[PDB]
Protein backbone atom coordinates (compact mmCIF):
# COMPACT_ATOMS: atom_id res chain seq x y z
CA UNK A 1 0.00 0.00 0.00
CA UNK A 2 1.35 3.94 -0.03
CA UNK A 3 2.39 5.48 2.90
CA UNK A 4 -0.52 6.70 4.97
CA UNK A 5 -0.74 10.42 5.38
CA UNK A 6 0.12 10.48 9.29
CA UNK A 7 3.05 7.68 8.22
CA UNK A 8 4.55 10.97 5.36
CA UNK A 9 3.91 13.76 8.37
CA UNK A 10 6.33 12.00 10.17
CA UNK A 11 8.88 11.25 7.64
CA UNK A 12 8.84 14.51 6.18
CA UNK A 13 8.15 16.61 9.50
CA UNK A 14 10.55 19.89 9.73
CA UNK A 15 10.61 22.86 12.04
CA UNK A 16 8.66 24.69 9.47
CA UNK A 17 4.76 25.31 8.96
CA UNK A 18 3.03 22.89 6.44
CA UNK A 19 2.76 24.82 3.16
CA UNK A 20 -0.62 24.89 1.58
CA UNK A 21 0.71 22.91 -1.28
CA UNK A 22 1.98 20.06 0.94
CA UNK A 23 -1.48 20.50 2.76
CA UNK A 24 -2.73 19.54 -0.57
CA UNK A 25 -0.24 16.71 -0.86
CA UNK A 26 -1.44 15.24 2.25
CA UNK A 27 -5.32 14.83 1.08
CA UNK A 28 -5.03 13.75 -2.06
CA UNK A 29 -2.79 11.09 -0.28
CA UNK A 30 -5.32 10.11 2.40
CA UNK A 31 -8.34 10.35 -0.38
CA UNK A 32 -6.25 7.53 -2.28
CA UNK A 33 -5.58 5.20 0.84
CA UNK A 34 -9.13 5.69 1.52
CA UNK A 35 -10.54 4.56 -1.70
CA UNK A 36 -13.25 2.26 -1.45
CA UNK A 37 -13.93 1.25 -4.92
CA UNK A 38 -11.86 -1.62 -7.30
CA UNK A 39 -12.35 0.41 -10.58
CA UNK A 40 -8.57 0.81 -11.74
CA UNK A 41 -9.36 3.50 -13.86
CA UNK A 42 -10.49 5.30 -10.45
CA UNK A 43 -7.31 4.69 -8.88
CA UNK A 44 -5.13 5.66 -11.81
CA UNK A 45 -6.47 8.89 -12.38
CA UNK A 46 -6.12 9.90 -7.98
CA UNK A 47 -2.93 8.67 -8.47
CA UNK A 48 -2.24 10.88 -10.94
CA UNK A 49 -4.06 13.81 -9.42
CA UNK A 50 -1.28 13.31 -6.52
CA UNK A 51 1.61 13.05 -8.70
CA UNK A 52 1.09 16.60 -9.95
CA UNK A 53 0.24 18.11 -6.68
CA UNK A 54 3.62 16.81 -5.67
CA UNK A 55 5.71 17.84 -8.40
CA UNK A 56 3.63 21.65 -7.55
CA UNK A 57 5.29 22.03 -4.16
CA UNK A 58 8.87 20.11 -5.69
CA UNK A 59 9.17 22.72 -8.04
CA UNK A 60 7.89 25.56 -5.69
CA UNK A 61 9.93 24.84 -2.66
CA UNK A 62 12.89 23.56 -4.55
CA UNK A 63 14.86 23.88 -1.14
CA UNK A 64 12.46 22.13 1.09
CA UNK A 65 13.58 19.56 3.72
CA UNK A 66 10.47 17.83 2.58
CA UNK A 67 11.56 17.09 -1.09
CA UNK A 68 13.35 13.74 0.13
CA UNK A 69 10.33 12.19 1.47
CA UNK A 70 8.01 12.94 -1.45
CA UNK A 71 10.53 12.06 -4.02
CA UNK A 72 10.16 8.72 -2.85
CA UNK A 73 6.78 9.00 -2.77
CA UNK A 74 6.81 9.86 -6.88
CA UNK A 75 9.41 6.48 -6.52
CA UNK A 76 6.34 4.42 -4.90
CA UNK A 77 3.66 6.13 -6.86
CA UNK A 78 5.19 4.41 -9.92
CA UNK A 79 5.57 0.83 -8.22
CA UNK A 80 1.52 1.62 -7.87
CA UNK A 81 0.60 2.01 -11.06
CA UNK A 82 2.39 -1.93 -11.70
CA UNK A 83 0.26 -3.24 -9.00
CA UNK A 84 -2.63 -1.91 -9.60
CA UNK A 85 -2.44 -2.94 -13.22
CA UNK A 86 -1.30 -6.25 -12.21
CA UNK A 87 -3.73 -7.01 -9.26
CA UNK A 88 -7.19 -7.07 -11.03
CA UNK A 89 -6.65 -9.27 -14.49
CA UNK A 90 -8.91 -11.72 -16.15
CA UNK A 91 -8.88 -12.97 -20.03
CA UNK A 92 -9.03 -10.43 -22.87
CA UNK A 93 -12.29 -11.47 -25.17
CA UNK A 94 -12.06 -14.28 -27.59
CA UNK A 95 -11.41 -11.84 -30.77
CA UNK A 96 -8.44 -12.52 -33.17
CA UNK A 97 -8.71 -9.08 -35.56
CA UNK A 98 -7.19 -9.04 -38.65
CA UNK A 99 -7.19 -6.08 -41.11
CA UNK A 100 -6.60 -6.53 -44.98
CA UNK A 101 -7.83 -3.45 -46.72
CA UNK A 102 -7.36 -2.13 -50.36
CA UNK A 103 -7.22 -5.41 -52.47
CA UNK A 104 -7.79 -8.79 -52.24
CA UNK A 105 -6.21 -10.59 -49.47
CA UNK A 106 -3.67 -13.15 -50.40
CA UNK A 107 -3.94 -17.09 -50.36
CA UNK A 108 -0.63 -16.72 -47.64
CA UNK A 109 -2.44 -14.63 -45.33
CA UNK A 110 -5.52 -16.83 -45.48
CA UNK A 111 -2.83 -20.06 -45.00
CA UNK A 112 -1.26 -17.87 -41.91
CA UNK A 113 -4.66 -16.24 -40.48
CA UNK A 114 -5.48 -20.20 -40.92
CA UNK A 115 -3.09 -21.63 -38.54
CA UNK A 116 -4.38 -19.17 -35.52
CA UNK A 117 -8.00 -20.08 -36.55
CA UNK A 118 -7.24 -24.00 -36.32
CA UNK A 119 -5.54 -23.97 -32.89
CA UNK A 120 -7.82 -21.30 -31.38
CA UNK A 121 -11.00 -22.68 -32.08
CA UNK A 122 -13.02 -20.95 -29.43
CA UNK A 123 -11.86 -17.49 -30.81
CA UNK A 124 -13.89 -15.58 -33.17
CA UNK A 125 -11.85 -14.35 -36.57
CA UNK A 126 -12.30 -10.72 -37.57
CA UNK A 127 -10.67 -10.14 -41.20
CA UNK A 128 -11.31 -6.34 -41.34
CA UNK A 129 -12.00 -4.95 -44.74
CA UNK A 130 -13.00 -2.36 -46.60
CA UNK A 131 -15.76 -2.71 -49.46
CA UNK A 132 -15.55 0.27 -50.94
CA UNK A 133 -12.15 0.28 -51.84
CA UNK A 134 -10.59 -2.93 -53.09
CA UNK A 135 -9.09 -0.75 -56.01
CA UNK A 136 -6.84 1.45 -53.99
CA UNK A 137 -3.39 -0.51 -53.84
CA UNK A 138 -4.23 -1.47 -58.02
CA UNK A 139 -4.38 2.57 -58.24
CA UNK A 140 -1.61 3.30 -56.55
CA UNK A 141 0.46 0.50 -58.52
CA UNK A 142 -0.70 2.49 -61.93
CA UNK A 143 0.75 5.77 -59.91
CA UNK A 144 4.11 4.27 -59.33
CA UNK A 145 4.84 2.55 -62.34
CA UNK A 146 3.89 5.50 -64.87
CA UNK A 147 6.11 7.82 -62.58
CA UNK A 148 8.81 5.09 -63.10
CA UNK A 149 8.41 5.37 -66.62
CA UNK A 150 8.22 9.07 -66.69
CA UNK A 151 10.86 9.78 -64.54
CA UNK A 152 13.56 6.82 -66.30
CA UNK A 153 12.63 8.72 -69.62
CA UNK A 154 13.42 11.84 -68.23
CA UNK A 155 16.52 10.89 -67.27
CA UNK A 156 16.97 8.20 -69.72
CA UNK A 157 21.28 9.54 -70.59
CA UNK A 158 22.39 9.86 -66.78
CA UNK A 159 20.86 6.30 -65.68
CA UNK A 160 23.47 4.63 -67.12
CA UNK A 161 26.44 6.10 -65.98
CA UNK A 162 27.29 4.02 -63.14
CA UNK A 163 28.70 6.83 -60.79
CA UNK A 164 24.34 8.64 -61.35
CA UNK A 165 23.16 8.92 -57.86
CA UNK A 166 19.36 6.94 -57.85
CA UNK A 167 18.22 9.62 -55.71
CA UNK A 168 18.20 12.14 -58.60
CA UNK A 169 15.79 9.33 -60.04
CA UNK A 170 13.60 9.00 -56.78
CA UNK A 171 13.24 12.96 -55.85
CA UNK A 172 12.19 13.44 -59.60
CA UNK A 173 9.98 10.00 -59.61
CA UNK A 174 8.24 11.32 -56.36
CA UNK A 175 7.34 14.76 -58.35
CA UNK A 176 5.51 12.63 -60.96
CA UNK A 177 3.80 10.49 -58.29
CA UNK A 178 2.64 14.07 -56.42
CA UNK A 179 1.41 15.28 -59.67
CA UNK A 180 -0.68 11.91 -60.48
CA UNK A 181 -1.88 11.65 -56.75
CA UNK A 182 -3.46 15.44 -56.90
CA UNK A 183 -5.01 14.73 -60.18
CA UNK A 184 -6.64 11.57 -58.75
CA UNK A 185 -7.55 13.07 -55.65
CA UNK A 186 -9.21 16.46 -57.25
CA UNK A 187 -11.33 14.39 -59.53
CA UNK A 188 -12.47 12.58 -56.24
CA UNK A 189 -13.32 15.33 -54.69
CA UNK A 190 -15.36 16.17 -58.30
CA UNK A 191 -17.18 13.35 -57.77
CA UNK A 192 -18.05 12.20 -54.29
CA UNK A 193 -20.85 14.69 -53.81
CA UNK A 194 -23.11 13.72 -56.76
CA UNK A 195 -26.79 12.67 -55.80
CA UNK A 196 -25.18 9.04 -57.82
CA UNK A 197 -23.09 9.16 -54.17
CA UNK A 198 -20.57 7.32 -56.03
CA UNK A 199 -18.09 4.74 -54.04
CA UNK A 200 -14.31 5.08 -53.78
CA UNK A 201 -14.02 2.50 -56.03
CA UNK A 202 -16.40 3.84 -58.54
CA UNK A 203 -14.47 6.51 -58.92
CA UNK A 204 -10.96 4.60 -58.98
CA UNK A 205 -12.32 2.55 -61.51
CA UNK A 206 -13.36 5.40 -63.77
CA UNK A 207 -10.46 7.36 -63.27
CA UNK A 208 -7.60 4.06 -64.44
CA UNK A 209 -10.33 3.84 -67.27
CA UNK A 210 -9.86 7.26 -68.78
CA UNK A 211 -6.43 7.75 -67.33
CA UNK A 212 -4.71 4.59 -67.18
CA UNK A 213 -5.89 2.61 -70.33
CA UNK A 214 -7.78 0.30 -67.81
CA UNK A 215 -10.43 -2.31 -68.64
CA UNK A 216 -13.80 -1.51 -66.59
CA UNK A 217 -15.01 -5.13 -66.80
CA UNK A 218 -11.75 -6.40 -65.48
CA UNK A 219 -11.34 -4.08 -62.87
CA UNK A 220 -15.15 -4.89 -62.13
CA UNK A 221 -14.07 -8.65 -61.80
CA UNK A 222 -11.38 -7.98 -59.65
CA UNK A 223 -13.43 -5.89 -57.26
CA UNK A 224 -16.03 -8.32 -56.96
CA UNK A 225 -13.53 -11.36 -56.67
CA UNK A 226 -12.00 -9.60 -53.95
CA UNK A 227 -15.56 -9.13 -52.26
CA UNK A 228 -16.21 -12.79 -52.41
CA UNK A 229 -13.08 -14.32 -50.96
CA UNK A 230 -12.67 -11.98 -48.15
CA UNK A 231 -16.47 -12.43 -47.25
CA UNK A 232 -15.88 -15.85 -47.06
CA UNK A 233 -12.77 -15.55 -45.10
CA UNK A 234 -14.38 -14.69 -41.58
CA UNK A 235 -14.36 -10.54 -43.48
CA UNK A 236 -15.92 -8.25 -41.87
CA UNK A 237 -16.79 -5.03 -43.36
CA UNK A 238 -15.49 -1.43 -42.02
CA UNK A 239 -18.77 0.16 -43.62
CA UNK A 240 -20.67 -1.74 -42.11
CA UNK A 241 -19.83 -1.57 -37.95
CA UNK A 242 -19.48 0.77 -35.56
CA UNK A 243 -15.48 1.56 -35.36
CA UNK A 244 -15.77 4.99 -36.90
CA UNK A 245 -17.98 6.99 -34.59
CA UNK A 246 -16.52 10.68 -35.36
CA UNK A 247 -15.55 12.16 -37.91
CA UNK A 248 -11.78 13.11 -36.74
CA UNK A 249 -10.53 9.20 -36.98
CA UNK A 250 -12.25 8.85 -40.36
CA UNK A 251 -11.00 11.50 -41.30
CA UNK A 252 -7.20 10.54 -40.57
CA UNK A 253 -8.14 6.83 -42.46
CA UNK A 254 -8.98 8.54 -44.83
CA UNK A 255 -6.40 10.57 -45.69
CA UNK A 256 -4.34 7.41 -45.77
CA UNK A 257 -6.47 5.27 -47.69
CA UNK A 258 -7.17 7.86 -50.15
CA UNK A 259 -5.16 10.33 -50.70
CA UNK A 260 -1.48 8.90 -50.01
CA UNK A 261 -2.20 5.30 -50.76
CA UNK A 262 -0.52 4.04 -47.28
CA UNK A 263 -2.60 0.96 -46.51
CA UNK A 264 -0.01 0.59 -43.71
CA UNK A 265 -0.97 3.42 -42.01
CA UNK A 266 -4.96 3.13 -42.83
CA UNK A 267 -5.03 -0.66 -41.17
CA UNK A 268 -2.80 1.30 -37.74
CA UNK A 269 -5.71 3.30 -37.59
CA UNK A 270 -8.16 0.33 -37.89
CA UNK A 271 -6.55 -1.88 -35.39
CA UNK A 272 -6.93 0.47 -32.53
CA UNK A 273 -10.73 1.46 -33.23
CA UNK A 274 -11.43 -2.70 -33.66
CA UNK A 275 -9.33 -3.06 -30.38
CA UNK A 276 -11.00 -0.69 -28.37
CA UNK A 277 -14.67 -1.00 -29.64
CA UNK A 278 -14.02 -5.37 -29.65
CA UNK A 279 -11.10 -6.60 -27.46
CA UNK A 280 -9.30 -9.22 -28.01
CA UNK A 281 -5.89 -9.80 -30.11
CA UNK A 282 -4.46 -7.71 -33.24
CA UNK A 283 -2.42 -9.42 -35.48
CA UNK A 284 -0.36 -8.28 -38.50
CA UNK A 285 -1.04 -11.22 -41.09
CA UNK A 286 2.13 -12.14 -41.53
CA UNK A 287 2.28 -13.35 -37.65
CA UNK A 288 2.08 -17.00 -36.67
CA UNK A 289 1.07 -18.94 -33.38
CA UNK A 290 4.08 -19.30 -30.85
CA UNK A 291 5.79 -22.95 -30.76
CA UNK A 292 5.15 -25.01 -27.61
CA UNK A 293 8.44 -24.60 -24.67
CA UNK A 294 9.19 -27.73 -24.55
CA UNK A 295 8.72 -28.87 -28.30
CA UNK A 296 12.90 -28.11 -28.68
CA UNK A 297 14.01 -28.48 -25.37
CA UNK A 298 15.82 -31.31 -26.23
CA UNK A 299 17.98 -29.67 -29.05
CA UNK A 300 20.93 -27.47 -28.34
CA UNK A 301 21.55 -24.70 -30.96
CA UNK A 302 24.95 -24.51 -32.72
CA UNK A 303 26.44 -20.98 -31.79
CA UNK A 304 27.23 -20.51 -35.80
CA UNK A 305 23.48 -19.98 -36.54
CA UNK A 306 22.04 -16.48 -34.59
CA UNK A 307 18.93 -16.22 -31.41
CA UNK A 308 16.90 -15.29 -34.62
CA UNK A 309 17.60 -17.08 -37.26
CA UNK A 310 17.38 -20.12 -34.61
CA UNK A 311 13.48 -19.05 -34.62
CA UNK A 312 13.26 -18.88 -38.15
CA UNK A 313 15.07 -22.58 -38.53
CA UNK A 314 12.40 -24.10 -36.17
CA UNK A 315 9.46 -22.85 -38.30
CA UNK A 316 11.24 -23.77 -41.24
CA UNK A 317 11.88 -27.25 -40.08
CA UNK A 318 8.22 -27.67 -39.10
CA UNK A 319 7.00 -26.69 -42.16
CA UNK A 320 9.18 -29.16 -43.84
CA UNK A 321 7.79 -32.02 -42.24
CA UNK A 322 4.20 -31.01 -41.55
CA UNK A 323 3.99 -28.63 -44.82
CA UNK A 324 1.07 -26.84 -42.95
CA UNK A 325 1.79 -24.03 -45.06
CA UNK A 326 2.71 -24.49 -49.01
CA UNK A 327 5.24 -23.99 -50.60
CA UNK A 328 7.31 -22.65 -47.23
CA UNK A 329 10.99 -22.00 -47.18
CA UNK A 330 13.54 -24.10 -46.39
CA UNK A 331 16.49 -22.11 -47.12
CA UNK A 332 17.83 -21.67 -43.26
CA UNK A 333 16.95 -25.41 -42.30
CA UNK A 334 18.33 -26.98 -44.84
CA UNK A 335 22.03 -25.99 -44.17
CA UNK A 336 22.58 -28.01 -41.30
CA UNK A 337 23.97 -31.16 -40.21
CA UNK A 338 21.72 -34.19 -40.28
CA UNK A 339 21.98 -35.20 -36.98
CA UNK A 340 20.48 -32.11 -36.44
CA UNK A 341 18.14 -32.32 -39.39
CA UNK A 342 17.14 -35.97 -38.31
CA UNK A 343 16.54 -34.90 -34.93
CA UNK A 344 13.98 -32.38 -35.93
CA UNK A 345 12.58 -35.14 -38.26
CA UNK A 346 12.36 -37.14 -35.36
CA UNK A 347 10.75 -34.75 -32.69
CA UNK A 348 8.25 -33.35 -35.16
CA UNK A 349 6.90 -36.55 -36.63
CA UNK A 350 6.48 -37.69 -32.65
CA UNK A 351 3.28 -35.53 -32.57
CA UNK A 352 -0.05 -35.94 -33.79
CA UNK A 353 -1.98 -32.83 -33.85
CA UNK A 354 -1.11 -29.38 -34.92
CA UNK A 355 -2.13 -28.11 -31.54
CA UNK A 356 0.78 -30.55 -30.18
CA UNK A 357 3.32 -27.85 -32.46
CA UNK A 358 1.90 -24.62 -31.42
CA UNK A 359 0.50 -23.42 -28.61
CA UNK A 360 -3.51 -22.46 -27.84
CA UNK A 361 -3.85 -18.91 -26.62
CA UNK A 362 -6.52 -20.17 -24.04
CA UNK A 363 -6.67 -16.82 -21.32
CA UNK A 364 -4.56 -14.11 -21.83
CA UNK A 365 -5.41 -12.63 -18.80
CA UNK A 366 -5.01 -8.41 -19.05
CA UNK A 367 -5.65 -5.35 -17.20
CA UNK A 368 -8.45 -2.77 -18.24
CA UNK A 369 -5.47 -0.68 -17.82
CA UNK A 370 -3.31 -1.93 -20.37
CA UNK A 371 -2.44 -2.65 -24.10
CA UNK A 372 0.51 -5.18 -24.33
CA UNK A 373 2.52 -5.32 -27.80
CA UNK A 374 5.24 -7.16 -29.53
CA UNK A 375 8.81 -6.10 -29.50
CA UNK A 376 11.45 -5.79 -31.87
CA UNK A 377 14.95 -4.64 -32.65
CA UNK A 378 14.67 -2.96 -29.01
CA UNK A 379 11.30 -1.56 -29.71
CA UNK A 380 7.59 -1.95 -29.02
CA UNK A 381 6.04 -3.26 -32.54
CA UNK A 382 2.25 -2.58 -33.35
CA UNK A 383 2.44 -6.00 -35.37
CA UNK A 384 0.90 -7.78 -32.23
CA UNK A 385 -1.33 -6.33 -29.48
CA UNK A 386 -3.87 -7.37 -26.48
CA UNK A 387 -6.52 -5.53 -25.10
CA UNK A 388 -9.43 -5.31 -23.36
CA UNK A 389 -12.52 -2.94 -25.10
CA UNK A 390 -12.27 0.45 -23.97
CA UNK A 391 -8.54 -0.52 -21.88
CA UNK A 392 -7.63 2.81 -20.87
CA UNK A 393 -3.92 2.58 -22.60
CA UNK A 394 -5.68 1.97 -25.78
CA UNK A 395 -7.29 5.31 -25.91
CA UNK A 396 -4.01 6.88 -24.82
CA UNK A 397 -2.62 5.61 -28.05
CA UNK A 398 -5.81 6.88 -29.89
CA UNK A 399 -5.21 10.02 -27.89
CA UNK A 400 -2.02 10.03 -29.54
CA UNK A 401 -2.53 9.83 -32.81
CA UNK A 402 -4.99 12.38 -33.22
CA UNK A 403 -3.25 14.62 -31.27
CA UNK A 404 -0.12 14.27 -33.74
CA UNK A 405 -2.11 13.96 -37.01
CA UNK A 406 -3.96 17.35 -35.85
CA UNK A 407 -0.39 18.74 -35.43
CA UNK A 408 0.99 17.56 -38.96
CA UNK A 409 -2.65 18.85 -40.60
CA UNK A 410 -2.13 21.95 -39.11
CA UNK A 411 0.58 22.83 -41.13
CA UNK A 412 0.50 20.05 -44.41
CA UNK A 413 -3.40 21.29 -45.39
CA UNK A 414 -2.44 25.16 -46.30
CA UNK A 415 0.06 23.59 -48.73
CA UNK A 416 -1.41 20.82 -50.05
CA UNK A 417 -4.88 22.85 -50.73
CA UNK A 418 -2.47 24.95 -52.97
CA UNK A 419 -2.41 24.56 -56.71
CA UNK A 420 1.63 24.04 -56.85
CA UNK A 421 3.87 21.18 -57.25
CA UNK A 422 5.58 19.23 -54.93
CA UNK A 423 8.16 20.86 -54.54
CA UNK A 424 6.64 24.01 -53.61
CA UNK A 425 3.89 22.50 -51.47
CA UNK A 426 7.11 20.65 -49.72
CA UNK A 427 8.67 24.88 -48.88
CA UNK A 428 5.24 25.69 -47.57
CA UNK A 429 4.77 22.56 -45.57
CA UNK A 430 8.13 22.58 -43.93
CA UNK A 431 8.55 26.35 -43.63
CA UNK A 432 5.11 26.25 -41.16
CA UNK A 433 6.22 23.29 -39.69
CA UNK A 434 9.51 24.03 -38.43
CA UNK A 435 8.19 27.51 -37.33
CA UNK A 436 6.51 25.71 -34.85
CA UNK A 437 9.91 23.71 -33.36
CA UNK A 438 10.84 23.83 -29.92
CA UNK A 439 13.26 21.91 -27.88
CA UNK A 440 10.45 19.29 -26.84
CA UNK A 441 9.31 19.02 -30.26
CA UNK A 442 12.01 18.86 -32.78
CA UNK A 443 12.63 15.07 -33.59
CA UNK A 444 8.89 15.01 -34.15
CA UNK A 445 8.78 17.55 -36.58
CA UNK A 446 11.65 15.97 -38.69
CA UNK A 447 10.23 12.33 -38.61
CA UNK A 448 7.23 13.82 -39.95
CA UNK A 449 8.74 16.64 -42.56
CA UNK A 450 9.08 13.35 -45.12
CA UNK A 451 5.05 12.40 -44.37
CA UNK A 452 4.15 12.98 -48.39
CA UNK A 453 7.26 10.59 -49.79
CA UNK A 454 6.43 7.98 -47.53
CA UNK A 455 6.12 4.77 -49.41
CA UNK A 456 7.75 6.25 -52.69
CA UNK A 457 11.00 7.57 -51.25
CA UNK A 458 13.87 5.14 -48.87
CA UNK A 459 14.06 6.42 -45.76
CA UNK A 460 10.73 8.55 -45.19
CA UNK A 461 9.53 6.76 -42.08
CA UNK A 462 6.52 9.21 -41.03
CA UNK A 463 4.19 6.87 -40.16
CA UNK A 464 6.09 5.47 -36.86
CA UNK A 465 5.92 8.87 -35.35
CA UNK A 466 2.14 8.91 -36.85
CA UNK A 467 -0.06 5.96 -36.27
CA UNK A 468 2.51 3.01 -35.44
CA UNK A 469 5.30 2.18 -32.88
CA UNK A 470 6.10 6.11 -31.55
CA UNK A 471 2.81 7.06 -30.88
CA UNK A 472 2.44 3.74 -28.83
CA UNK A 473 5.71 4.04 -27.10
CA UNK A 474 4.84 7.68 -26.29
CA UNK A 475 1.72 6.53 -24.98
CA UNK A 476 3.67 4.13 -22.23
CA UNK A 477 5.37 6.73 -21.03
CA UNK A 478 1.84 9.13 -20.76
CA UNK A 479 0.79 5.55 -18.54
CA UNK A 480 3.90 4.66 -16.80
CA UNK A 481 4.54 8.11 -15.77
CA UNK A 482 1.17 9.51 -15.03
CA UNK A 483 1.61 12.13 -18.10
CA UNK A 484 -0.81 12.56 -21.06
CA UNK A 485 1.07 14.25 -24.55
CA UNK A 486 4.02 13.34 -24.10
CA UNK A 487 5.74 13.66 -28.26
CA UNK A 488 9.88 14.10 -27.15
CA UNK A 489 10.14 10.81 -24.92
CA UNK A 490 9.53 7.08 -25.67
CA UNK A 491 9.35 3.81 -23.69
CA UNK A 492 11.73 1.28 -25.14
CA UNK A 493 11.45 -2.74 -24.69
CA UNK A 494 13.61 -2.69 -22.11
CA UNK A 495 11.72 -0.18 -20.05
CA UNK A 496 8.05 -2.20 -20.75
CA UNK A 497 8.67 -5.90 -19.40
CA UNK A 498 5.47 -5.56 -17.87
CA UNK A 499 3.76 -5.37 -21.18
CA UNK A 500 5.07 -7.58 -23.64
CA UNK A 501 3.22 -9.90 -25.64
CA UNK A 502 3.40 -13.02 -23.76
CA UNK A 503 6.64 -14.78 -25.96
CA UNK A 504 5.19 -18.03 -25.61
CA UNK A 505 1.65 -16.96 -27.55
CA UNK A 506 3.75 -15.21 -30.76
CA UNK A 507 6.22 -16.35 -33.79
CA UNK A 508 7.23 -13.19 -35.20
CA UNK A 509 10.08 -14.12 -37.15
CA UNK A 510 8.22 -16.27 -40.51
CA UNK A 511 9.10 -16.22 -43.77
CA UNK A 512 6.23 -13.69 -44.39
CA UNK A 513 7.58 -10.84 -42.15
CA UNK A 514 11.07 -11.23 -43.12
CA UNK A 515 10.18 -10.46 -46.48
CA UNK A 516 8.07 -7.32 -45.02
CA UNK A 517 11.40 -5.71 -43.40
CA UNK A 518 12.82 -5.41 -46.58
CA UNK A 519 12.75 -1.80 -46.05
CA UNK A 520 13.01 1.59 -47.59
CA UNK A 521 16.85 1.97 -46.88
CA UNK A 522 19.44 3.10 -49.11
CA UNK A 523 20.92 -0.45 -49.81
CA UNK A 524 17.30 -1.24 -51.03
CA UNK A 525 16.81 1.49 -52.88
CA UNK A 526 19.73 1.14 -55.25
CA UNK A 527 18.39 -2.82 -55.65
CA UNK A 528 15.20 -1.40 -57.14
CA UNK A 529 16.61 1.20 -59.42
CA UNK A 530 19.12 -0.92 -60.81
CA UNK A 531 16.13 -3.33 -61.51
CA UNK A 532 13.64 -0.83 -62.91
CA UNK A 533 16.88 0.05 -64.96
CA UNK A 534 17.29 -3.38 -66.01
CA UNK A 535 13.58 -3.45 -67.17
CA UNK A 536 13.17 -0.12 -68.88
CA UNK A 537 16.03 -1.56 -71.33
O1 LIG B 1 -1.80 -3.67 -48.95
C1 LIG B 1 -1.84 -3.70 -47.80
C2 LIG B 1 -0.62 -3.58 -47.00
C3 LIG B 1 -0.67 -3.61 -45.55
N1 LIG B 1 -1.91 -3.74 -44.87
C4 LIG B 1 -1.93 -3.77 -43.46
O2 LIG B 1 -0.78 -3.41 -42.92
C5 LIG B 1 -0.29 -4.54 -42.05
C6 LIG B 1 1.12 -4.60 -42.09
O3 LIG B 1 1.73 -4.56 -43.36
P1 LIG B 1 3.28 -5.04 -43.52
O4 LIG B 1 3.63 -6.14 -42.60
O5 LIG B 1 3.41 -5.37 -44.94
O6 LIG B 1 4.34 -3.85 -43.25
P2 LIG B 1 5.28 -3.72 -41.97
O7 LIG B 1 6.42 -2.98 -42.41
O8 LIG B 1 5.62 -5.03 -41.44
O9 LIG B 1 4.47 -2.85 -40.91
C7 LIG B 1 4.94 -2.24 -39.80
O10 LIG B 1 4.56 -0.82 -39.90
C8 LIG B 1 3.10 -0.62 -40.08
C9 LIG B 1 2.69 0.80 -39.98
O11 LIG B 1 3.10 1.43 -38.81
C10 LIG B 1 2.30 -1.42 -39.07
O12 LIG B 1 1.01 -1.33 -39.62
C11 LIG B 1 2.79 -2.85 -38.90
O13 LIG B 1 2.13 -3.54 -37.88
C12 LIG B 1 4.23 -2.84 -38.62
F1 LIG B 1 4.69 -4.08 -38.48
C13 LIG B 1 -0.99 -5.78 -42.64
O14 LIG B 1 -1.00 -6.95 -41.71
C14 LIG B 1 -2.18 -5.27 -42.96
O15 LIG B 1 -3.10 -5.08 -41.91
C15 LIG B 1 -3.14 -3.85 -45.66
O16 LIG B 1 -4.16 -3.95 -45.17
N2 LIG B 1 -3.09 -3.84 -47.11
MN1 LIG C 1 5.24 -7.32 -41.34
Amino acid sequence: SLISKEELIKLAYSIRPRENEYKTILTNLDEYNKLTTNNNENKYLQLKKLNESIDVFMNKYKTSSRNRALSNLKKDILKEVILIKNSNTSPVEKNLHFVWIGGEVSDIALEYIKQWADINAEYNIKLWYDSEAFLVNTLKKAIVESSTTEALQLLEEEIQNPQFDNMKFYKKRMEFIYDRQKRFINYYKSQINKPTVPTIDDIIKSHLVSEYNRDETVLESYRTNSLRKINSNHGIDIRANSLFTEQELLNIYSQELLNRGNLAAASDIVRLLALKNFGGVYLDVDMLPGIHSDLFKTISRPSSIGLDRWEMIKLEAIMKYKKYINNYTSENFDKLDQQLKDNFKLIIESKSEKSEIFSKLENLNVSDLEIKIAFALGSVINQALISKQGSYLTNLVIEQVKNRYQFLNQHLNPAIESDNNFTDTTKIFHDSLFNSATAENSMFLTKIAPYLQVGFMPEARSTISLSGPGAYASAYYDFINLQENTIEKTLKASDLIEFKFPENNLSQLTEQEINSLWSFDQASAKYQFEKYVRDYT
